[PDB]
């Protein structure tokens, strides 16, 4: 995964949404790249860079453990995407950037990144639409399920935002988002979406490799079967 100069395609996008794994330091008590690597090693898709909070690191110190997330990224062949932060993304010639709606508007940042992956948080149908037209590569639609790793989330929708954007003929790039675990991705995938996403059910695992590894497993063969 070098420096593109062409839009990715649908059909990779929806491959590397596969297994989503979403990660901060205040979002685990190991250490943070270790559980990045051992999420990588166990069968992560796509990783996210995401540090924020009251507790998250800022300044520099937050720079650096981007650049070995990254590095990280590297060494397993896959794409590194940065959270928020459109400055850091170009900086560090990360593969992607993801936004929500409270972020820099769509239309902005598709102009900033260039061919960039971007990825954007939606909630309702109207916000899918406005977010294709903007120039989205994908869209991380949830809350799916019940979640506490993100405070200030919109009502629970289980896959009734999925399924409905499938109906309507919609075939842009899907993850799904929040609350996920091994034992609830199924119906994330059933519903028509291309991969799920999760931070605690990975970052908070006594073993991130072999939580990672299900995912994996698990997520294949329901893409297989649906
Ligand atoms: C970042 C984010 N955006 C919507 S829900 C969520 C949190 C996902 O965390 P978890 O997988 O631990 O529910
Ligand atoms: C609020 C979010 C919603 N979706 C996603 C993703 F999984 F990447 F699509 N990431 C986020 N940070
Ligand atoms: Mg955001």
């Amino acid at each position: 995964h070098g420096i593109r100069m062409t839009r990715i395609s649908r059909e990779m996008m929806k491959e590397l949404l596969s297994v989503y794994f979403i990660m901060g330091s205040n979002n685990t008590k190991a250490d943070p790249v270790t559980v990045v690597q051992k999420a990588l090693k166990g069968g992560a898709t796509l990783y996210q860079f995401r540090e924020k909070g009251g507790d998250a690191l800022t300044g520099e110190a937050r720079i650096k453990f981007a650049e070995k997330a990254q590095a990280a990224c590297r060494e397993a062949g896959v794409p590194f995407i940065v959270n928020d932060d459109v400055e850091l993304a170009l900086n560090l010639k990360a593969d992607g950037i993801h936004i929500g709606q409270e972020d820099a508007n769509a239309k902005e940042v598709r102009a900033a990144i260039g061919d960039m992956i971007l990825g954007v948080a939606a909630h309702t149908m109207s916000e899918v639409k406005q977010a294709e037209e903007d120039g989205a590569d994908y869209v991380g639609l949830g809350p799916i399920y019940p979640t506490e790793t993100k405070k200030d989330t919109r009502a629970v929708q289980g896959v009734s935002l999925i399924e409905a954007v499938r109906r309507q003929g919609i075939s842009i790039p899907i993850v799904g988002i929040g609350g996920i675990t091994i034992d609830n991705a199924a119906p994330v995938i059933q519903a028509g979406a291309d991969g799920v996403s999760m931070i605690s059910a990975i970052s908070q695992a006594e073993d991130p490799e072999s939580a990672a590894r299900k995912f994996r497993e698990e997520i294949q063969t329901y893409k297989t079967g649906r």
